[PDB]
């Protein structure tokens, strides 16, 4: 609705000093011809200069020299706030000096060769930060701000004095790029970024607006996350978006200095941050300054932790200063800092999922010059365990392997052709596959949180189980009003039991998929690790994480692992009590339903699970997953072969008909054996025909007809000739007895 | 040389390590070699003192101040991977590793050849059989 809130679009006058008009808009403005109009955009950098060299284009979209997009803006679709501010002072003059592309060739004076013919009767109505193109030649070189005799911008005049003593610097441009970093650059963490924005942007942009109510803003934020996730870029991007100041503190850099000099820098940091407008301080590798004091032994260490604490306690809320710190884990710093008034809010970065890795590949892949076969999606999905720095390494590896393996006899010779052939250079899928072959992910042991994609199209039947699940997990998160009306207490668990590998792990994920909620899976080997290692404190981390990421269906399978470890039902002299079970019970009893975190269990031998966990306030529910009946195996098969070709001579319904009861993994084994037979047959036929072509000197005999680009029935009949019923009827009867009489 | 750096005084230890990188930066593409890194940056659980961490911090900060525009690369020699502070095994720091290993029968033949040049051997000397039983 703001009248001067209008889009900006393409421009044709290669001189940036021109700014457009829109006569219907000029009638709205007081836009006068002369020196300058203040056209305001983002990050406070503007493109202020002479005006009215436009009205060639349509209205509602101001024509602004494209070079004022990289500056003052980012892309199209933006909006300008054009408001005149002509008649600026006439100081001495504005800086003259190039930046990047002038040392390449004759330099002379850098003013009187190429740039002099442009400050003619248009004597630079400018604003420091306006960047453009000006030359007396190839017509592509920048003109940047270096000096400032008058603080505000002016209109130059002759007879002045200029010093091109300055040098063009290529490296400083990289520093400018760091300033340039913005939301789109950083990727792979969207939900986490939204919280940081809603936390820090609103207090910053309008301080008095948030102060009027007077509620407390945050003082400090602590970021978790393994290395390489990208945390410096987040802080720099936030600072760039809020147009505020910044200050970086490196822990190792502070530690290196002398004992006396260590405190001076840390005091100066806060002093300088306090001397400016709303600012943000960033501390990287906090563990190097304030680690768990049981490890540290000395005098300087505590004498610096105390200084950090006292400085953190002297803000007073009237300075509009916020601080963020980077640390690997929460249990790695002195708990003194994790207190109210000190660091009190935490945000976890995590590990990018399949969606985020695609964004990271996109941001990195910009000079790749890819081919049609490059399927970035397939590349991203098969990238388990990588982080924000492994992907860059993979891209570099693929690119350099292409460079070498292709120009194995070109790049070795010195000649400009190298650059030329770099234009001819491209990249193929095989390069990415090879790079993925020699890639060691830096994070494969960490707990995984994400939304599994498995849907009930992956498992056919279990209708009543579907209904019970949707009752237990779906309905509560939609209509709490019904619980309020009838005064109801949600149930917080459910237990499974039945034969082995009948899809239990394939159901929990399913409900998560229908709930769009994350999921976490834990298996018996972990439980054994905590038993033998006698470290059950880690059980508190899992729950803690489940609390940060909610909702989650925390799944425990092979619950009977520790039970069977000390024998079966008879077991040892003891009963059915252990340590990890006690910690599980404690954490369940100390959890609130109002965070919507669900817990699921699984086991094959339910008779050897402690009954101490089936009382109210706990699972208090038992569900039995049966052997698949008719046409459930049909859906299982369709899921199995949906990634492999299949002919029509084979009918999955026939395969289902032949079997009279089987487990879940056995059908997968049958399909895999059929696939193995197909692969062996194809390879053998191909090699035999290749030998026929070799021994026979038929220099030209073209024949490309794969005898088996698919699968036939023969494979499945051969598979049927060797198959096992993985479960006996005695187990079925035992489960029947376990059903007891449920009167 | 790590032991050479540790021998000097506490104050003088850092000057040499700074001068090394300064000189490496003053030349064309150069390579820095550090031998027996364990003597300067061992697992901090073993080390107890002030100079040790005050030198590890200097090493880290110097390794973090290259900027990619100097064409300087560094190689370090260490017995085992789990023998140094994990701080150095991070991105931007030492990030690539190569294992030398124990030469096999083929390699020992090459070593024998490189050493055996003034031997003045006889006919019966069958270097192959010597190499295999080594």
């Amino acid at each position: 609705n703001r009248p001067n809130r209008l889009i900006v679009d393409e421009a044709i006058n290669e001189d940036n000093s021109v700014v457009s008009l829109s006569q219907p808009k000029m009638d709205e403005l007081q836009l006068f011809r002369g020196d300058t109009v203040l056209l305001k955009g983002k990050k406070r950098r503007e493109a202020v200069c002479i005006v009215l060299s436009d009205d060639t284009c349509s209205d509602e979209k101001i024509r602004m020299n494209r070079v004022v997009r990289n500056n003052l803006r980012v892309r199209l679709g933006d909006v300008i706030s054009i408001q005149p501010c002509p008649d600026v002072k006439y100081g001495k003059r504005i800086h003259v000096l190039p930046i990047d592309d002038t040392v390449e060739g004759i330099t002379g004076n850098l003013f009187e060769v190429y740039l002099k013919p442009y400050f003619l009767e248009a004597y630079r109505p400018i604003r420091k930060g306006d960047i453009f193109l000006v030359r007396g030649g190839m017509r592509a070189v920048e003109f940047k701000v270096v000096e400032t005799d008058p603080s505000p911008y002016c209109i130059v005049a002759p007879d002045t004095v200029i010093h091109c003593e300055g040098e063009p610097i290529k490296r400083e441009d990289e520093e400018e790029s760091l300033n340039e970093v913005g939301y789109d650059d950083i990727g792979g963490c969207r939900k986490q970024l939204a919280q940081i924005k809603e936390m820090v942007e609103l207090p910053l942009r309008h301080p008095a607006l948030f102060k009027a109510i007077g509620v407390k803003p945050p003082r400090g934020i602590l970021l978790y996350g393994p290395p390489g996730t990208g945390k410096t870029l987040i802080a720099r991007a936030v600072a760039n978006e809020t147009g505020a100041f910044a200050f970086l503190i490196n822990g190792p850099e502070i530690m290196s200095k002398l004992a006396g000099e260590s405190e001076s820098n840390l005091r100066k940091a806060f002093e300088e941050a306090e001397k400016n407008a709303p600012a943000i301080i960033f501390i990287d590798e906090l563990d190097a300054i304030a680690p768990k004091r049981e490890k540290t032994h000395g005098e300087v260490e505590r004498r610096i932790v105390s200084q950090l604490l006292t400085l953190m306690d002297g803000l007073k809320q009237r300075a509009h200063v916020i601080v963020m710190a980077a640390t690997n884990r929460p249990n790695s710093i002195d708990p003194a800092l994790r207190r109210f008034g000190r660091f009190d809010r935490e945000v976890d970065i995590g590990i990018p999922d399949a969606t985020g890795r695609l964004e990271i590949l996109q941001i990195h892949t910009k000079n790749m010059k890819l081919a049609d076969d490059v399927d970035l999606e397939q590349v991203a999905n098969e990238t388990h365990g990588h982080v924000g720095a492994d992907l860059a390494a993979l891209c570099s590896e693929a690119a350099l392997q292409a460079i070498r393996k292709k120009m194995d006899l070109i790049d070795l010779e010195d000649e400009t052709i190298d650059a030329e052939v770099m234009n001819s250079l491209a990249v193929t899928m095989d390069d990415f596959r090879w790079a993925l072959s020699q890639s060691n992910p830096s994070a494969l042991r960490e707990t995984v949180v994400e939304v599994p994609q498995v849907t009930w199209e992956d498992i056919g039947g279990l209708e009543d189980v579907k209904r019970e699940l949707q009752e237990l997990v779906q309905y509560p998160v939609e209509h709490p009003d019904k619980f309020l009306k009838f005064g109801m207490t949600p149930s917080k668990g459910v237990l499974f039991y039945g034969p082995p590998g009948c899809g239990k792990t394939l159901l929990a994920k399913a409900i998560a998929n229908e709930c769009q909620a994350n999921a976490i899976s834990i298996k018996g080997p972990e439980l054994l690790t905590m038993w033998f290692g006698e470290s059950e404190a880690n059980v508190r981390e899992i729950f803690d994480k489940a609390r940060q990421a909610a909702p989650c269906v925390l799944f425990f399978d092979e619950l009977d692992s520790i039970a069977k470890a000390r024998g079966g039902n008879i077991g040892d002299g003891g009963g059915a009590a252990d340590r990890v079970i006690n910690q599980i019970l404690t954490e369940m009893d100390g959890m609130s339903t109002k965070k919507n975190v669900f817990i699921i269990g699984a086991t094959n031998r339910p008779d050897i699970i402690d009954p101490a966990i089936l009382r109210p306030g706990r699972l208090d529910q038992l569900i039995y997953i049966p052997l698949p009946d008719e046409k459930s195996r049909v859906a299982i098969l369709k899921a199995n072969l949906r990634k492999s070709p299949v002919a029509k001579d084979v009918d999955l319904e026939f395969l289902a008909k032949m079997t009279n009861g089987f487990s879940g993994a056995d059908l997968t084994e049958i399909c895999q054996r059929a696939c193995k037979l197909a692969i062996r047959e194809s390879i053998e036929s191909e090699i035999r025909r290749e030998r026929e072509r070799q021994t026979n000197p038929s220099a030209m005999e073209v024949e490309e007809d794969d005898p088996v680009p698919e699968i036939r029935r023969d494979h499945f009949e051969e598979a049927m000739r060797f198959a096992r019923r993985s479960v006996s009827d005695n187990d079925i009867r035992k489960y029947e007895m376990f059903a007891q009489t449920l009167q």
